[PDB]
């Protein structure tokens, strides 16, 4: 049996600074605590814990309301946190060794993905979410950072952001035709107005109703990864999903992917070959039943499955059994 | 930003008196509680609350079983009610300016139907359920009532409605040939009949199936509306919609519309620029959990927000926001 | 109305010694609680309830581990006895008279279908579920049975199964070229290899997703019954649906077929008039909640209906009813 990815580094990042609900910060854990190193490992997969990045999250009095942003400091200083981390994984890695982080809120992706083009300039951006997390700080409702993460990476934004000192080593790594949305169906209007302004590409949840998955992944990849050039960095928002089958989110939408074109989507991202980073956020073990909990974990881990390139059709065995060696006599061998 | 409709009306019919379960009369409730009409408001329409119509509500002695019906009396004055004040909505209203109404029992269409036509006698009319409505009192296994509203507006089945004095005035205003069905999958087998003698369309969940939710739209509003000529009175029964997506209603089949798909009808529906009328049946909050009801609320907020003209590919804000106007610096113009 | 089927047996089969797990036993009297029955019969079809086979339950040391195998003996002994019964069910109807037969855990189908291949030699095997169950014994992780039940079945695997004496009356009555799966999610390794060696067609969900559940079926009853001239063994795992569609069953996998994918497999092997045996395996009462099992019991009647020639598109009444016949007036007539 062959492999497109033989090892694997696991980073958690506990994020909780990015939106109001409490239990982002155990999402990793819900990961840890499932059957997922396990069920990788029987894959062939070789893959390494390399523990999680620590938030920094200051009180009150040091990081007030700036732009109307909240916990903006805590914000800035744990993206440049993050980004060292994860440049410093990608360039030891520098086949190919594919890194798989678990949030923590979707604010993390600013950091993460900066990391990611310092190692990888190139890069293009895959965002599978109900959202466009592309509100600049003005133009927010909430001021939660979740809701922003690209909009500081994006170079045709860098005019709607207002300048902070602390921002200053947060440099716009993204062109708008290097990034490609999938499952939107929540957009801000102002968050519309910069998606089509600026022309990046964006298949909706009406596009997949009138497309198929399919013809979507297809059109997503050849908008932003024509001949499969670039690393490819996957975030994907477990809210995504649709809420039947991942209810453990703080801001669940209904009419979302089902399991099934979410693991279509990684399945296909992961065989291009180019499978960088693939990040999941916005996990909240915190919400919803016991059984809720349990149904987004499964999720999850079917997700981060596919990502690495397991596969629904089937794996060869490393070893092939045979009855004769063990002095054991068949069916086929008594009747002869 | 452009809008088909820019304004609305929403009504409330808390019929229950057509089925047996007491809770279709908080269906009205259900949605004034949610944030529906905030919804609508944000996406720049002018809806107004032109409040209740009060149902006529019989006791047993002045309403006894004839001919089955259960009820049968309340039904023609609650019918002859509504029809005088939807009528004179629609009226005030000869752009243009949908009427939404929100149920309340199945029972409340026939009433909804008549007075629309009054106003449009050449509607069309798209029925969304898993089941016909349109049993004749005699072939009525129940004698409910909401199992039976379309049977007294069809010219063709006439011959088999019995005459009573006090449905005289439920003029038949439908031809078969103006109705279609979309979601069918509970049939009784004189509803087939009928259906089938006169040529009915219907899109049944085996078509949606084997022709998928876009060509049936498509084949549908093609059977009655072919050159977008007519008004659309578009009758929603919630139980169209999958038990797992609208558990709380009072006849749930199982293997139903997705939400994605009953979103698609409306999308298309108010996309002709010929909605008229949409109704919106068989809500029953006192049903189910109260995760379930939450769910129901949900997914009628959706289809709702959809028929009104609500994009799930995002919508252009009124007003543009500018960095430069508030005297702020940008990220670009600190660099320059 | 014209009916395919007519008339129809019904079997239950109470095992409960293939997988640990206490609840399959009650399987049958799950369905024989439900309106099954009922529905049946308003379809015009003739229903004889069989009554129920008894699993051979053997104690502990009557039948010790034998290749790693659980409840072996017991299991050789169901066998030989669920074989007898369904032979004579089956030579006894030699149209034609389906015989419905619910379980029950999985390990059932080696009797099941040992017994149907002594009347019809020359049947064809769907096999619709999220797992192989093809397991060898020395390659069973589990040593559960009913994740073994076609392996004793298949000819081309004989050299891979161990030799025991109680076994030899189960003979291998199945070519691999008989059987096509659909539904596939959860493939251990060796079962992988296997199937792909000895070419068994297998349609996974990953070709659901890719090739539409139409093509799938169509495909599937080509590669094994191309010109309809063989009988059909549909074995039907309730675990092929999605969990959210079947909860109560013992290995439940995310991302199954939806209720409407299940019902489209049913209805087209019932539809081509082959559909000799059909059994339903691993429902489980004893698992989930009360409306778990409530869920679970309403998929598995919908999919038994279906089999049994059930149109969600609607049946013909038998004797079309008269208004004139019972001496009533219709509104047509009072109007001339
Ligand atoms: N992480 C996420 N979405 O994927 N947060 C949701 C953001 C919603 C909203 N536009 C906001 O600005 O807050
Ligand atoms: N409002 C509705 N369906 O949409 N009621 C269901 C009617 C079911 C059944 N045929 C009856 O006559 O009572
Ligand atoms: N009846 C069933 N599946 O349909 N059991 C599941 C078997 C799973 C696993 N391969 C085992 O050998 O035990
Ligand atoms: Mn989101
Ligand atoms: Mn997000
Ligand atoms: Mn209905
Ligand atoms: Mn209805
Ligand atoms: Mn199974
Ligand atoms: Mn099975």
């Amino acid at each position: 049996p062959k492999l497109l990815y033989t090892s694997a580094n696991f980073l958690g990042i506990p994020t909780n600074r990015g939106q109001p609900k409490i239990g982002t910060y155990q999402g990793p854990e819900l990961i840890r605590k499932s059957n997922f190193f396990q069920l990788v490992a029987e894959d062939g997969i070789q893959l390494t814990d390399c523990g999680d990045i620590i938030p920094v999250e200051l009180n009150e009095a040091e990081d007030p309301q700036r732009f109307g942003m909240k916990w903006s400091r805590s914000f800035s200083l744990t993206t440049l946190r993050i980004a060292e981390r994860v440049e410093e994984l990608m360039k030891q890695s520098n086949k190919s060794t594919p890194l798989v982080i678990v949030g923590g809120d979707h604010s993390m992706a600013t950091g993460t993905i900066l990391g990611h083009a310092e190692a990888k300039p190139d890069l293009c951006v895959l965002w599978i979410d109900a959202h466009g997390d592309i509100n600049t700080p003005l133009n927010s409702a909430s001021g939660n950072m979740h809701g922003m993460p690209l909009s500081f990476l994006v170079k045709e934004l860098q005019d709607q952001i207002p300048w902070l000192d602390d921002f200053e080593g947060i440099k716009p790594c993204l062109n708008a035709s290097n990034i490609a949305y999938i499952g939107l169906r929540d957009l801000d209007a102002h968050e519309t107005h910069d998606i089509r302004k600026h022309g990046i590409a964006y298949f909706t949840m009406l596009d997949v109703d009138r497309m198929g998955i399919e013809a979507v992944i297809k059109e997503a990849l050849l908008a932003v990864n024509p001949r499969l050039e670039k690393a490819i960095h996957l975030s994907f928002d477990i809210d995504a999903l649709d809420p039947l089958v991942a209810p453990s989110t703080g801001t669940a939408v209904p009419g979302g992917l089902t399991l099934r074109e979410g693991l279509r989507i990684c399945e296909e991202v992961s065989a291009t070959g180019k499978l960088s980073v693939v990040e999941l956020a916005e996990l909240n073990p915190l919400l919803g039943s016991q059984e809720d909990v349990l149904k987004t974990q499964s999720s999850a881990v079917h997700i981060l499955r596919a990502c690495l390139g397991h596969c629904r059709s089937g794996h060869l065995p490393f070893k092939v059994r045979n009855l004769t060696d063990q002095g054991i006599m068949s069916r086929a061998a008594h009747m002869q």
